């Protein structure tokens, strides 16, 4: 939906922008690689990867930072990059509660 400037109000539970969503990834990967690839932008709060009911990574992984200008300088660099022979592309995690 559109962003109005001017004024704020309450239409949507609040919505989560620090956090980055990682789709494209080699099942190979591991949570530590990330991890101390991601510390090395900003401060990371915390990380999670989206793993299947046998414990295999679907390739999507998600990351949590402290501040928002961290996350962003790591969206731009992670954003179109290669891993382990791999191009992994990134996106904010904006998108979660379903209104309708």
């Amino acid at each position: 939906g559109s962003s109005g400037s001017s004024g704020v109000f309450r239409y949507s539970t609040s919505l989560e922008k620090h956090k980055l969503f990682i789709s494209g990834l080699p099942f190979s990967c591991t949570k530590e690689e990330l991890e101390e690839i991601c510390k090395a932008h900003g401060t990371v709060k915390d990380l999670r990867l989206v793993t299947n009911r046998a414990g295999k990574p679907k390739g999507l992984a998600y990351v949590e930072y402290e501040n928002e200008s961290q996350a962003s300088q790591a969206v731009m660099k992670m954003d179109g990059m290669t891993i382990k022979e791999n191009i992994i592309k990134v996106a904010i995690s904006n998108s979660g509660p379903s209104s309708g």
